[PDB]
């Protein structure tokens, strides 16, 4: 049956492929392979051509993504050549390299060796391979919430973190055949960080609130052609509002409003005054002030969703199905003044794509 | 088929009906009533008991409402006894001086005789029994666009709108029997308005900006155990964000960003401003404050949201499934920082419920 899967999958992602490629000829002969090659290992293996078309549709078929309108030109880089846990971290760290790129940062997506019979070759435990830890004990929190669970997992692994708002968790993930992850420290050189100023309100520095220029997705599988690469960290740049709205605004994250709203100078009382709409706006702008002020790449959410309009149209240009979940691709703040709002979008799964594995930890 | 749709639906609701009114035993004896009537007569006439709670029902089951917490408290208007267009006319003007209570708004609903054979009695136009009409000609726009079509099939039944942008549209509906809709001007004292001031802001005003108390739906489809109240305009408060980030804020409907970004000192010049994010707030501060400072009721989006929560402990504790319309419940502003954004919600249609139909006009 898993042979039959993964053969049926094959048969669809490789027409698919190379048609988009215009190789439609050779789908033939490179099935019949693929036929041969999983009969006897009951498995196959991506030319890097269809490896790199495979993440770029993936990264196509991410219906909750409003960023997609750049899919074709995601960055693919093949580690699938990796045997060591060394080889596993460089490549980490490299990928944080070229994706940050000095802050013009490159969409990119490091492809480790797949999952053979669902076992692993390399499990990531880390949610982004750049994240703060969090810590909660006895009524302190300290750090991102989101990130406890994994940080306390860290400390079991001999990590300890200086338990400031900002500690940067280190890589951790396990090689097949381990028992145990490891974990190496990131260097504070590859990590590119934005202190949050606000363009017209000097007292917003007090907040010292800080981000990582890169968001880098580590933990997702991603599926090509009945392939399963389970470990494949990918990254693109942020939309503000995930930082002002969610990271930074959540109240089971950092939960700065309240502090936003003081130094901006109005009260936190009454609801009625929409001080947490006016704290988000203010939070929003300084984070989209800050990143470019940095020269570190991110886009406001309207502009994203023009870009993602674009890529709507591009789709039904080329006679391709557009798939979306509605409820991800609006922005978290005035979702209404975006097109996205005012429409509605077929949250059907298309492969190749990214899917949610089982966290290793917890 | 018909009167077994009818029979099924009403067996299901009424049993549901009584058990909540703690009537369960005479639940059979009003079946057989019910079966006989059905029976005799193609229909079944609803107690005043049964259709007061149909209709609370029905607002409790509306997915996409926000407001449903008071649901119990809905006052609800029989006039299925109503047989001419003054009766009509009348119940409408009474709905609308009950409702707006002098500001103190009343969740009201007015009850019209059912479709007997899916043939209207009374079929009522006005998408809210009051609304503003709106105008296109050769390029020039003029008040609400969304009231574009029915201001015109208003126009070719003799009225004519001043062609301000707060034209009232008059009360326009059809009686069985009659081939044309008849409309009433709407009498101006009974319609309440309020005039939109930002409480810190003094050029606010500059924009003239105005709207109505109290939003009275009126062209949807009230039904109870089988029965279809096609005609059953019902009204609760507004929620701020209503008008000031959709009907005042929308680009195909008011569309004044731009002139709030302008008389608040803003540029509305680069995205990355988020200057309609900033002008959606004061819009919708200004909206709050204004309808508070007249004595009209109002309610801003997060302690609608915090009575929502409520809503859904309610439910659960009543052992009621709660349903809900994700996209609808999630204001259209800073919608994750309401609970709603964080949870999902079963979108499944119960009944009783308020249904869409045909508009009679475009
Ligand atoms: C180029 C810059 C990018 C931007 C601005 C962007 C924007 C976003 C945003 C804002 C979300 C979450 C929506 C929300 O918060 O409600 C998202 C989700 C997602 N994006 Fe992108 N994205 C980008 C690049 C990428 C790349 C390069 C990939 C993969 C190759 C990708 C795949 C995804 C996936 C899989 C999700 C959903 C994750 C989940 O379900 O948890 N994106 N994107
Ligand atoms: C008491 C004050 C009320 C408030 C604040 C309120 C709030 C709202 C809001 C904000 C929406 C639309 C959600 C959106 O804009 O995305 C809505 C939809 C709705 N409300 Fe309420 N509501 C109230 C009373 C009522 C009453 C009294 C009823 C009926 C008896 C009702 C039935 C509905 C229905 C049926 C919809 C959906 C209409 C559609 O699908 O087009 N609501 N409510
Ligand atoms: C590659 C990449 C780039 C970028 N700029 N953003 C992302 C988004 C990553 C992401 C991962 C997860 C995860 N796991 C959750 C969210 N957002 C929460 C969205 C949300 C939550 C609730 C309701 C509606 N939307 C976002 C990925
Ligand atoms: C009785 C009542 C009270 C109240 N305060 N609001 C309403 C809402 C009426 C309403 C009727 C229709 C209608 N027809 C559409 C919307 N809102 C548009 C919501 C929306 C649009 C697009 C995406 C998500 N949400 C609202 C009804």
């Amino acid at each position: 049956e898993e042979k039959e899967i993964l053969w049926n999958e094959a048969k669809a992602f490789i027409a698919a492929c190379y048609q988009e490629l215009g190789k439609a000829a050779e789908v033939k002969d490179r099935l019949a392979d693929i036929k041969s090659e999983i009969d006897l290992t009951g498995s196959y293996v991506h030319t890097k051509e269809e490896l790199e078309h495979g993440a770029k549709m993936a990264w196509r078929n991410s219906n909750r993504c409003i960023g997609r309108l750049f899919w074709n030109s995601l960055n693919v880089i093949d580690r699938r050549d990796v045997r060591t846990k060394e080889e596993v971290r460089d490549a980490l760290f490299h990928h944080i390299e070229t994706a940050t790129n000095n802050g013009k940062i490159r969409p990119t997506i490091t492809i480790f060796p797949p999952e053979e019979k669902g076992e692993k070759q390399v499990e990531i435990w880390n949610h982004q391979l750049i994240r703060y830890a969090g810590y909660e004990s006895d009524g302190e929190r300290i750090g991102d919430p989101a990130s406890c669970s994994l940080t306390a997992a860290c400390e079991e692994l001999g990590w300890r973190g200086e338990r400031t708002d900002f500690d940067l968790l280190p890589l951790i993930f396990r090689m097949k055949g381990d028992e145990q992850p490891v974990w190496y420290e990131l260097p504070r050189s590859l990590v590119i960080e934005v202190p949050i100023t606000h363009p017209d309100i000097e007292a917003f520095s007090d907040l010292e609130l800080k981000w990582y220029g890169v968001p880098i997705i580590s933990d997702m599988k991603l599926e090509v052609g009945g392939i399963h690469y389970n470990a494949a960290p990918f990254n693109g740049w942020y939309m503000g509002t995930e930082i002002g709205a969610r990271n930074l605004a959540d109240e089971k994250r950092y939960d700065k409003l309240k502090k936003v709203a003081s130094v901006i100078g109005i009260a936190a009382d009454y609801n009625t005054d929409l001080w947490k709409d006016q704290a988000l706006v203010e939070l929003n702008k300084a984070v989209l002030h800050s990143y470019k002020k940095q020269g570190v790449s991110i886009v406001d959410h309207h502009t994203a969703a023009s870009q993602f309009k674009r890529f709507e149209e591009q789709a039904e240009e080329a006679g391709r199905k557009l798939t979306g979940d509605w409820t991800w691709l609006i922005p978290p703040i005035s979702p209404a003044a975006t097109h996205i709002f005012h429409r509605s979008y077929d949250n059907s799964i298309v492969k190749p794509n990214y899917f949610y594995q089982d966290k290793p930890y917890e």
